[PDB]
């Protein structure tokens, strides 16, 4: 279940803020993999799509705005449990609750400027990832050390 | 309310181990202001007053001194729930307990020894603030990163 | 002047490596905004074309090689005089004669392992992008401390 | 009582890793001293011996195995409640419940490539190192730091 | 002779960039000791006569404004040719011109936005020191690392 | 000649320094290979031996007496051209001269304490090398990428 692949988006924030390495060293250090990846500026309608659910929802309005308001970093990581465990790295949707050694606990404080978003599960991985990728963006390799991150 | 603000200080051991360009590193890095800092030697006076409820301890008059055995930074740092979210980064008052990713947690072993003092409430604040601050000392203010961090 | 681009690539060893937040960083944190980004594998064409002035010496195809076995990072970072700096950010072309501070005085060891790459005139530069990247990847944006790191 | 001593290993992996200054770092940084130290493969008796309690049990001489495969970086870490402490560093034995903070949270992601082992007890601490160091090995020296770390 | 003291400060740009713990934690790290700071905004008056060789150069009135448009951090840092050295880390008055591991090196594009000036030389530094600081504010103590550092 | 071997001892105060992972990790990271290793107190006796040519060398006395006051990290690393890269790595014997980025030049300041001493090549690597080890002690091993660094 290695191949397991999740959605991780380092949020416009993310991006002016300076975390971009910083965050994905997070993910590289850990063993996980990149599979896809590109910076980018959500188009309206993506975000729209991407987050059409919680559309009818208050916050809703600006979300798009501001994650339309600047480049993200699309990315797509894969590993042994990456949806579970990326969301861990991550820290609480809320800031406010993550802790230290989290990523958003470490650097972020306030919702609405969160720096990051990570997929919310497999399901969701997928669709997203979908959502987010074209099939050639992904990019089928293998570790120098699959052997020393898996038995 | 991203004013609220704190007092942080960075004890002596802290001072003497070389931890304060972590320390300040990490509220630089969550995103939190820096409102006012000095670096002195606090007096058994200013200690006493500051470590006032704690008079009926018997730890008491070891911190005191201590306390006042080397330099140490005070800071003002501001930012929305700073007092609490502070607290969080701190560690814990008991470094053995102190969750990894605190400064408490990877930095220090004991009570006695632990290294650094934020806040406990926004009372707590006010007052420390005003004990270890002229107003004058504290530097008004705006952030580069003000709009990233805050919706 | 600030305008300045330049094309920097994480070779497929520096993937290999788990270098890539990690020199994604030294160039964030010296300041350079980035205006475009993608991972992915180079095509032997676009290889070829990308190593030409070197068709005929020996290492070539050995280059091409190695440049088409893994997946690559690929950017484009902005910024006053980028491309002589992200060079002496590299260090040298030979990792032995790189120096401790530099990406490959740091991480790499023989000339043909050796993690990245950048354009070596804006000449090379102007040319690299041209050929890496469509005009649709390149994203304008105005940085957070455009005006703390430009006078 | 700042004298309680626990075992720390870098397994194989970690070494392969290139995670062994690293997780040193953690040690060291926390405020532990170093009493042993040293590099090598550990033997199949040892690790029998060492892997004892659990002679039975599946994952067994999977467990030898890999453990002979590699080298280890064998340690002795000396101070006030290290056993449980660095236990709480190294964070959980399966690196899924380990936490963004800890070595595991941070570096690995399944339970049978692990980076590292640390006593889990006194009782087992005082075993590991007779079994793991000679006497002469162990060193005997005071920090620079004692009585910053100390009350 | 590691009495000579150095002024250093820290200009708005670092701090509007949040580069005060690393500049700090160099100079930690690297065994000098921090003798005085505080965190303040320079006035005109102060800039101007720190600055005031330079009442002729043109930029002049821009960096005593830019000087002046933040808060900025003082200290006083001493160790033996402690003059030197800081600026030998600091990088180079053109970021330019600063090699990969200074401060400017790697976090200045820059002359105007150069985050950081230090003294150059040991009477510019008794100047500095004398302007910025009342002696007063500057701490007499002495430093665990001592005799380690120094012979 | 990627078997090149070379000798690098963290002297007492790198040890009481708590730069130990730290330079460790340089190496690491820059993709050398770590054969041997231990934590010792080396002898009078040995320091004698290892430090006979200047005998007779005013330094000398004290050179062991000191270099014999501490417990040390013995070690040896495996590489291309280790021997002359490692003490790039290093920094010049003084630190008044190493310069940023390398080992003591970021955190050292004075000759007589140093905190690390690399072989100054092949000849003498294999002498202290031999001189230092048994060669049980060496440890035979492959990377988990041989092939990313070295072609
Ligand atoms: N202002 C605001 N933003 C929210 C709230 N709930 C979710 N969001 C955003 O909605 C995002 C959708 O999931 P993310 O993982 O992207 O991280 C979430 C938050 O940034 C809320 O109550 N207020
Ligand atoms: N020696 C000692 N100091 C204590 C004890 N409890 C609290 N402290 C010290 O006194 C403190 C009061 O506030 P702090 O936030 O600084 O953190 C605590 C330590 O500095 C204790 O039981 N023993
Ligand atoms: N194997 C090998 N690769 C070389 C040699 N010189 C340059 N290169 C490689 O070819 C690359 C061309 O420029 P890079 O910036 O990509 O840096 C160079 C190295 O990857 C050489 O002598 N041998
Ligand atoms: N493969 C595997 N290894 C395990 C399992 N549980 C524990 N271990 C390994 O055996 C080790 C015993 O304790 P460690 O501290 O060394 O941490 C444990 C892991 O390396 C399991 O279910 N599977
Ligand atoms: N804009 C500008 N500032 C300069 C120039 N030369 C020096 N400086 C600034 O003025 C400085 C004088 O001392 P510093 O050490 O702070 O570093 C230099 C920069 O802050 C220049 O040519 N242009
Ligand atoms: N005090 C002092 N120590 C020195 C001098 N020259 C060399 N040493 C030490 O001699 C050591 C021998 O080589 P090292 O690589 O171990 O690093 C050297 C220095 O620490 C000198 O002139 N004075």
């Amino acid at each position: 279940a290695n191949s397991e692949r999740t959605f991780i988006a380092i949020k416009p924030d993310g991006v002016q803020r300076g975390l971009m390495g910083e965050i994905i060293k997070r993910f590289e250090q850990k063993g996980f993999r990149l599979v896809a990846m590109k910076f980018m500026r959500a188009s309206e309608d993506l975000l729209k799509e991407h987050y059409i659910d919680l559309k009818d929802r208050p916050f809703f309005a600006g979300l798009v705005k501001y994650m339309h308001s600047g480049p993200v970093v699309a990315m797509v990581w894969e590993g042994l449990n990456v949806v579970k465990t990326g969301r861990v790295m991550l820290g609480e949707t809320n800031p406010a609750d993550s802790k230290p050694g989290t990523i958003r606990g470490d650097f972020c404080i306030q919702v609405g400027r969160n720096i990051i978003h990570g997929s919310d599960s497999v399901e969701s991985a997928e669709k997203e990832i979908a959502l987010w990728f074209r099939p050639e963006e992904l990019v089928n390799y293998k570790s120098c050390a699959q052997n020393w991150i898996y038995e």
